[PDB]
């Protein structure tokens, strides 16, 4: 499977969605997983889960690894509502336009706020939920905000450039030894390729502040089956927050990686694999 | 598989233990997986365990479900150590008696001391190490101590009767609904058979107190691959020592399970036999 | 000063009270602090707070330690709303019977329920706010609930004898030599004395269980300076909600008290006394 | 009182310490408090505590805000062991030469690691603790370590810069409209003094890392009453710790200010001069 071997394009339609392009990688035929990005300049669905395509596909799932509006290869847009909110509709307006009724969801930092925004808004369209660090579920507990990885994401957002790429790079994993040149080179490129996005996310920003997207008095809703995932050493969003997913969806478990920073689907590929798998079949 | 028919005995001789007699039930015949069960008046291998020993012996492990000096119908005895690192002495005792050379743990409470116990000073006779909520982990940061649980535990060592039985079994369990007739009427069986345990322990306990159990200062020493569960409701060992144990040792990972008390491999016992099951086989 | 010197009654008319009978004990005539009693069987306005009254009247206060609905010499009542906010509209109806346009609150428990509310209702009313331990501010992130303390509450409100009392207070209090006869005997006496209390507060919990007081949502809208006490020990309100009330309230503060339960302002009176004035004064 | 009115200097002799230089700013007269400051980069006695030695001296003590060995005016040194050890040692020989039997210790970060080791080595020449975010305590149960402002203090001193120390600044501090010309300015003339003071630094916490400074096991040896005080925001120690030294010193109790960075006796001075004199005069 490559990037460019699963490539599509789709338009949606939905709840302020106009013949609106969305760009996702498609592979495999089962059950439908859709997988759902952070919100890091140069993000999008394959370079974000390019190690799990694979593996899901093997084991019988049909995946999708959408890129949210204003990201990578989707339309451009500025959006004056919460992130997870306005990225849930258009995860409906990809699923109505594919023809599918139900779908498992995954989702890391704004893909998690994504999938949490999902579960509420559509309860008859999930499966199962898997949630990776999600972002915007207020403060914490025990860590000063913003976070010393979000201050990073919006200078680069502001600034983009090299070094601060690699900076940013170095905070949000752990083992600074998967900081390969193909990495850094790519990011770079995702971001050079689409400065109109980089503008258009600090607009949306100022329109909606991280405040707007706590959704936590709304947790005691969700019915779908939810298997949380945290980095202990995640400096974008706080551990604590696992805590508090936790205690307030009704049917939860928590697991957490040691040695493992904000991109735990691909710092621990492997086990992370396993361990989604195995949920989505047997839980 | 019954507790009959896979009843055994073995004299173990090693540092202190001079012909001593282990109780332990054993099925399977692969790699070997000890279970070490939790400190509770009438506490044993079998009873601790039945939910986990046939899918372990049906994905080609040889369990051995070892009684404890002290309980069940292992022989009687006054401990003036800490109970993990004389439990582990035991452990080693078996192993050698048997002709085992390495051997993966598992342990609950008390168990979960003896585990990392056994990990601390024989490096070389462990393979992986599961530990579901350890005991004697030195204060929480939020919980008073003692915790609810072990008041309970103590009073019924102390004063045994089936109504504080049933108090004790309604704090150590989530659900309510798993406490039948035949749990109490064996839990309560097993304290009646063994007077003398009871009295024992208590002594012990206040030879070496809980205090005495801790060795968080050791953990940096522990290279065993390591699993560590927690009941998030788990009123008997503190949540926060879970994030203690991922902190400090070097290859760890934490699971938690909602709607889960002290008795985790009992209460959830599908998911925790399918998580140590593919922990054992590919971490 | 003593209960009998310093009782008063007042009738309050309040959004839902016709004609309302409140006690109160009152000393000391200079800027008002109303002090705002837990929820716990037997409890009132002079026997949870007669260590700290006669400071604070010395300090220049005028002190009005006044017992809710359902509690003590106050009117009986069955309340269908959470008691937090009951409460509040029952001292707004106190200050406006006396003329008083503005208080500093101090709530402990149930009471600081009862401040938190009123700060929210009525911010034009008050002037600083002083928490101890609040209720009903939904999970904790580490404590399973019900607490331990809690269970006893309930159980003694349900069937209430001088044992159950006992050993609640020996949960409420670190320092079990705090737990004198006169301590005991008083409890009972108050307990004795109001069995419809009892029977009313336990109708009340039905009609709107502690999630229904959860204000956590609501807490950015207090513009009051506040000053939050907690003692390490306490088995009945989770320490963790502590830093949620820091985070989450604009002007904070949190002091801890070591060796302490439930009743911080009756544990460590002195220092709860020179703390709190200081704050009055100077904050 | 000024820098140079109050400025005084100390010949050492102790425990690896010969004939060693140690400045020192003193005012007032009464009982003896010796404040200890942290280990950033321009650090010293007068820099960290100008607001809090008037308040002090008005209050009745004698006030001593001491330059640690390779800090500021004291005598260049590079230290083979953890510094809080080494530190204290050069407290204990101040006090000698001075004639001081007792004295109070306040401490911030390195300085309450300082206080921390001195208590623990000399406990009979200890009055009070005042402990303000001390560093060394070992790992965090939350935050991901090196904490965001260790990193940035091993770049300042690694790469010397006004634009890398305006960057430390902002996240030492809450509220960016403390940092003014004159804090820039002045820490910024404080680290072109002493080049070889940095060069030193980093020498010494490569012989010595962080690790090295964790005496969390001796803790509850600690005998003195015990004042901990911590920013809410800050990102240089973990806020948890605070909770860690609350439970393992017999006799302590906490205090978190809201809005406060890791210079909780600059960024508060009023609320900590007067918590401190009234832990100092009545606890
Ligand atoms: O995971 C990524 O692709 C990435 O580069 C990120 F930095 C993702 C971070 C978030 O999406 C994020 C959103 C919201 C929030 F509160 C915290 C973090
Ligand atoms: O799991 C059991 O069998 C049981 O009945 C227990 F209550 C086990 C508890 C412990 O072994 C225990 C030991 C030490 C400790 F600190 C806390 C709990
Ligand atoms: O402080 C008391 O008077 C007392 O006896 C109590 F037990 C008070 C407890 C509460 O008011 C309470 C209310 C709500 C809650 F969530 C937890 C505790
Ligand atoms: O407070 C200061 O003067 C300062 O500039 C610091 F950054 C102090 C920090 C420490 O001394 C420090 C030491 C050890 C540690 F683990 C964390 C922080
Ligand atoms: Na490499
Ligand atoms: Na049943
Ligand atoms: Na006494
Ligand atoms: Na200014």
């Amino acid at each position: 499977l490559t990037e460019s071997s699963t490539s599509k394009f789709v338009k949606i339609n939905e709840k302020g969605f106009s013949d609106f392009n969305i760009h996702y990688n498609e592979a495999g035929n089962g059950e439908t997983v859709i997988m759902l990005h952070g919100g890091g300049p140069g993000a999008g669905g394959w370079s974000n889960y390019y190690r799990n395509v694979g593996p899901f596909v093997d084991a019988g799932y049909r995946v999708i690894l959408k890129d949210s509006p204003g990201f990578n290869k989707s339309d451009a847009v500025v959006m004056d509502e919460q992130r997870g909110l306005v990225n849930a509709r258009a995860v409906k307006g990809l699923m109505d336009a594919l023809d599918i009724d139900r779908a498992h969801l995954v989702g890391n930092a704004m893909g998690g706020a994504t999938a949490l925004n999902f579960a509420l808004e559509y309860p008859d369209r999930i499966g199962k939920l898997i949630l990776m660090g999600p972002g915007g579920l207020g403060p914490s507990m025990f860590a000063p905000m913003p976070m010393e990885g979000i201050k990073l994401l919006f200078k680069l957002y502001a600034e983009p450039s090299y070094e601060t790429l690699k900076q940013m790079l170095q905070v949000f994993l752990y083992d600074q030894s998967l900081i390969t040149e193909e990495l850094l080179q790519g990011r770079w490129e995702a971001i050079q390729r689409q400065p109109e996005h980089l503008k258009n996310f600090l607009i949306s920003a100022q329109k909606a502040p991280l405040s707007t997207w706590d959704v936590t008095a709304r947790l005691g809703e969700i019915k779908a089956k939810t298997f949380i995932t945290w980095g202990r050493d995640d400096r974008f969003v706080p551990l604590d927050h696992g805590l508090k997913l936790l205690w307030n969806i009704d049917d939860a478990r928590l697991h957490v990686f040691s040695k493992c920073g904000h991109w735990a689907q691909w710092e621990h590929a492997d086990e992370f694999n396993r361990l989604v798998i195995d949920f989505l079949r047997h839980a």
